[PDB]
C-alpha cells in the first residue's frame, strides 16, 4: 500500500495469541482484554527496551468492542474500557508508541462482536481515525467472498480519506485460500500493508511447522510480492510463551527474520524470561529483519540430513544464512561451503553468528565450514564480503 | 517376568535418545558412544542426586559391539571401550549402581551391529551374566515373525539359566504393531520385565503425543497387562533435551508417571539445568511412579474443551490425578469436582499439588474445584482421605 508507512516490516506486540478473547475481568482482571492490559504492555514496552528496539506497535485484537450507538459509532466494552479508545491512544503516543486497533470486513468479528459490514465501512475508518489510532487489523469472518472483494478496497480508500496515516494489515487471503488464482497478490500489494496468508498461529512447534512448511511450498509466488510498504504475514511470534522450547523460540525468529515478516509478539511482557527477552532484542536479528531492501529470503537447500538452508539477500551485499534442522534425534554437525549454497566467485566473505557473536572470518567460496546445530533449531549467519 | 526383578518400574538412564549412534570419537570425544560416556554419567548419577533418588540403571544402547572374536563371543568396540565390559560394570557397580547392556534378536542391530541370531542366544547371554551385566534391552531388527516368536523365549530361557538376575526389556511387541491377536499380552508378562509396544520416542512434542494417542486408545487392552514384574514402556524421557518446552516437560514427567511406565533418562547429565533436575527428582512424582501396587492408570475423562483427565490408583487410598491441557491458547480454568470424575462415598479428601507443594483441603465428592493449566501443560495432584 502506497501511504509510505512501513518501509520495513512492523514490529510490535499483539494482544490475539497469548490473551485470546479473556473478558472475564472480575475473575480474572490482571489477564482480561482491557484498558488496564494495553496500559501495563504499553509500560513494559516503553521501560523495558522493546521501543527503543523498535517494537513500536501495540495492537489490540478481537474482543475488544461494545456495540455501536444512535449514530451507529462504533463503541468499546464500557466496563473493560472505561476511559474509551482516544484515551488509550493518547497513553500509547506519549510514550513514543503507536496503536493498533481491529475490525471485520463481515457481520460479526470471528468471536461474534459487532462487524464492519460494507455500510459501516467509511463510518468505521473514520471513528477510527478521529480516535487517532495507528494501525487496522481487518479479519474477514462472516462474510462472503465478493463483500470481501469490495469491502478490503473500500477500507483502503476509507482510510486514505481520513488523512491519517494508518498502517493497513489485512486478512482477506487467509480466507481464499491464500494461492492463485483466487488470490491475487498484485491487487493485494496495491490495497495492504501486510496480509495474513495463512492459518493462524497456535502455540505449537507443529503450527509454526505447518506455516513454515506452507510458505516454503509456496514460495517462488510469496517470495516476489513481499517489498517496502507490501509484506507477508506468517502470524505472531510465540516467544516467550508455553508451546516452544529455546531452539525452537530461536528458530521461529531467525525464520521470521529471513522471511521478512512482521515481528508482532503477543506474549506476556510483565512476565517475560531474560532468556526470551534476549531472542526478541537481538540487535543484529532486528536490523536483518529491518533491512531497507525488504527482499524476502527463500528456502536455498534441503538435505536428506533433514538439515535446509535459507537465504535472505540484505544491504552493503550482504546475506543472513539460516540452518536449520529438522532433524529430532540430537545436535548435526553439518558440513557445507558457500559454493555449495551457490555464492558467487572470488568473493572472501565473513560471518557473524547471529546468536553466540561469534565472528568467523577468511571464508571463500571453496572454504569448507561446520556448523552444530541443534534438533528443531537453527544456526543464522549474517554474512559480507570482506576486503 | 517372575525373576524378583523390576517389582515398581525401572528408573535410569539410557544412552540412545539424546547420544543415538554417535561413534566419532575423534571429532567428537565428550559425546561419543564410549566407556568414557558411561563413566561420566555413572559419576553424575552417584554425585547429583540420582541414584539416591532411585535412578538405579545405568544402560548402553545400539553401537557398543566391536565384533565378535574366534569363539564367537562379543566383544565392545576396543578403541571406545578400552577396557572392557566387566571393568564397566564394576565401576558402575562401585557407586551403587546398575549396569544395563543391548542386543538384537535378529542377524544386526537396527544400527548393523553384529545381532545375536538364534544360535548366539546362549552364548550371548551368557557372556553377559559374567560380566555381571544387570538388564538386558532386546531389540528385534533384522528379523522374521518367527524368529522373534522363538528368539525372545529363547533369551528369557538363557538369561535364567545363567543364573543371574538381569532384567529383560523386550521390544518384540513394537514390531507385531502391539495389539492382540498379534502379541500375546499374557506371554509377554511371563517372559519379559518390560516391553515397548510402540514407536520409538524422538525429541518432539508431536513424538510424545502420538505415544500417548495410541496408549490412551488401546488402555482397555494395555492398561490390565501392567503389573510388579512387568510394565508396559512407552519409551524414554524426554526431558533435559531440545524438543519440549517446560510445560511439555513436566507433561511428560506426569503422563508417564501416572502410565507406571519406566523413568529411563536420555539426557546430558553434565549439563542438565536445575530447572529440568527438579522435575526428574520430584519426590512425590517419584513415589508415585513406584508405588507398590503397580496399577497402571488411565484416561478416565475427555472434553471438549480440549482438557484430559489421567487418574492412576495408589496404595493407602491414595490416587493420582493429571489434568492435562491439549489447548494451544492460553491458561484455561478448569472447573470440575471429584463426583463428576467418578469418585464415590462420604470420603473427605486432600490433595498435594505435585509441581508446586500446595495442599487442598476438604475436598468433598460435591466440592467446585478450580485447576489453572497451561497449554501442553499438566496440573497433578497427590489425592488422599483425611481422618
Ligand atoms: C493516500 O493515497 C495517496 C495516493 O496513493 C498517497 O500519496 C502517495 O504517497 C506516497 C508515499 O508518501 C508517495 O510516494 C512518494 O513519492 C515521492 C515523490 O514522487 C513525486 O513524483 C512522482 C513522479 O515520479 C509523482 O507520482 C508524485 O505525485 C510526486 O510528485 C517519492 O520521492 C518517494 O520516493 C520514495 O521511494 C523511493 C524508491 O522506492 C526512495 O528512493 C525514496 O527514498 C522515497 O522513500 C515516494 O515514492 C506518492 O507520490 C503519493 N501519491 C500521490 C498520488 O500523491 C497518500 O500518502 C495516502 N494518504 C494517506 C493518509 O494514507
Ligand atoms: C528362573 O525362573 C524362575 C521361575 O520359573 C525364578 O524363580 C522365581 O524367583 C522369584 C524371585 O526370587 C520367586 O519369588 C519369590 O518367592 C519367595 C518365596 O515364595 C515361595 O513360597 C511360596 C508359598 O506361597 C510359593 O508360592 C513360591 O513358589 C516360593 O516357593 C518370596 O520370599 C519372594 O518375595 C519377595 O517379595 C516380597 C514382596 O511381596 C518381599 O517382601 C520379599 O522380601 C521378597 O523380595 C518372591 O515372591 C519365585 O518363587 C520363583 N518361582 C519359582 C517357581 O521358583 C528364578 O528367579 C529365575 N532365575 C533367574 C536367575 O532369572
Ligand atoms: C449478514 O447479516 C445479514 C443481516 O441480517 C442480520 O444478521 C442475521 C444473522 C440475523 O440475525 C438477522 O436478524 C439480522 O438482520 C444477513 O442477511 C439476512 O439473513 C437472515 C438470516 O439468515 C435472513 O432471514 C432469513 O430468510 C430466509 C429466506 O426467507 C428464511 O429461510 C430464514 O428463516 C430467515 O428468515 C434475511 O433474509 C437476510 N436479510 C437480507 C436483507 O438479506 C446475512 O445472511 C449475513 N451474511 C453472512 C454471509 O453471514
Ligand atoms: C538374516 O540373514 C540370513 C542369512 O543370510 C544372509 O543374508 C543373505 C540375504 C545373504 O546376504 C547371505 O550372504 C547372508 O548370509 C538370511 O537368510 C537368507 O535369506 C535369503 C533371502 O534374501 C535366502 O536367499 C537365503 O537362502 C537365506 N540364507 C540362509 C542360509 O538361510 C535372512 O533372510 C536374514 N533375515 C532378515 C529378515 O534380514
Ligand atoms: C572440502 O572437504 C571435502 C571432503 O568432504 C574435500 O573433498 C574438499 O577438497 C574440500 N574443499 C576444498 C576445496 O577445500
Ligand atoms: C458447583 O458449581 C456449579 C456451577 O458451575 C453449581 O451449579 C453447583 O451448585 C455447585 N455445587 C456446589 C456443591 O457448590
Amino acid at each position: 500500500l502506497d501511504n509510505g508507512l512501513l518501509q520495513t516490516p512492523p514490529m510490535g506486540w499483539l494482544a490475539w495469541e497469548r490473551f485470546r478473547c479473556n473478558i472475564n475481568c472480575d475473575e480474572d482482571p490482571k489477564n482480561c482484554i482491557s484498558e488496564q492490559l494495553f496500559m501495563e504492555m504499553a509500560d513494559r514496552m516503553a521501560q523495558d527496551g522493546w521501543r527503543d528496539m523498535g517494537y513500536t506497535y501495540l495492537n489490540i485484537d478481537d474482543c475488544w468492542i461494545g456495540g455501536r450507538d444512535a449514530s451507529g459509532r462504533l463503541m468499546p466494552d464500557p466496563k473493560r474500557f472505561p476511559h474509551g479508545i482516544p484515551f488509550l491512544a493518547d497513553y500509547v503516543h506519549s510514550l513514543g508508541l503507536k496503536l493498533g486497533i481491529y475490525a471485520d470486513m463481515g457481520n460479526f468479528t470471528c468471536m461474534g462482536y459487532p462487524g464492519t459490514t460494507l455500510d459501516k465501512v467509511v463510518q468505521d475508518a473514520q471513528t477510527f481515525a478521529e480516535w487517532k489510532v495507528d494501525m487496522l487489523k481487518l479479519d474477514g469472518c462472516f462474510s462472503t467472498p465478493e463483500e470481501r472483494a469490495q469491502g478490503y478496497p473500500k477500507m483502503a480508500a476509507a482510510l486514505n480519506a481520513t488523512g491519517r496515516p494508518i498502517a493497513f494489515s489485512c486478512s482477506w487471503p487467509a480466507y481464499e485460500g491464500g494461492l492463485p488464482p483466487r488470490v491475487q497478490y498484485s491487487l493485494l500489494a496495491d490495497i495492504c500493508n501486510l496480509w495474513r496468508n495463512y492459518d493462524d498461529i497456535q502455540d505449537s512447534w507443529w503450527s509454526v511447522l505447518s506455516i513454515l512448511n506452507w510458505f516454503v511450498e509456496h514460495q517462488d509466488i510469496l517470495q516476489p510480492v513481499a517489498g517496502p510498504g507490501h509484506w507477508n504475514d506468517p502470524d505472531m511470534l510465540l516467544i516467550g510463551n508455553f508451546g516452544l522450547s529455546l531452539e525452537q523460540s530461536r528458530a521461529q525468529m531467525a525464520l521470521w527474520t529471513v522471511l521478512a515478516a512482521p515481528l508482532l509478539m503477543s506474549t506476556d511482557l510483565r512476565t517475560i524470561s531474560a532468556q526470551n527477552m534476549d531472542i526478541l532484542q537481538n540487535p543484529l536479528m532486528i536490523k536483518i529483519n529491518q533491512d531497507p531492501l525488504g527482499i524476502q529470503g527463500r528456502r536455498i537447500h534441503k538435505e536428506k540430513s533433514l538439515i535446509e538452508v535459507y537465504m535472505r539477500p540484505l544491504s552493503n551485499k550482504a546475506s543472513a544464512l539460516v540452518f536449520f534442522s529438522c532433524r529430532t534425534d540430537m545436535p548435526y554437525r553439518y558440513h557445507s561451503s558457500l559454493g555449495q549454497l551457490n555464492f558467487t566467485g572470488s568473493v572472501i566473505y565473513e560471518a557473524q553468528d547471529v546468536y553466540s557473536g561469534d565472528i568467523i572470518s577468511g571464508l571463500r567460496d571453496e572454504t569448507n565450514f561446520t556448523v552444530i546445530i541443534n534438533p528443531s533449531g537453527v544456526v543464522m549467519w549474517y554474512l559480507y564480503p570482506i576486503k
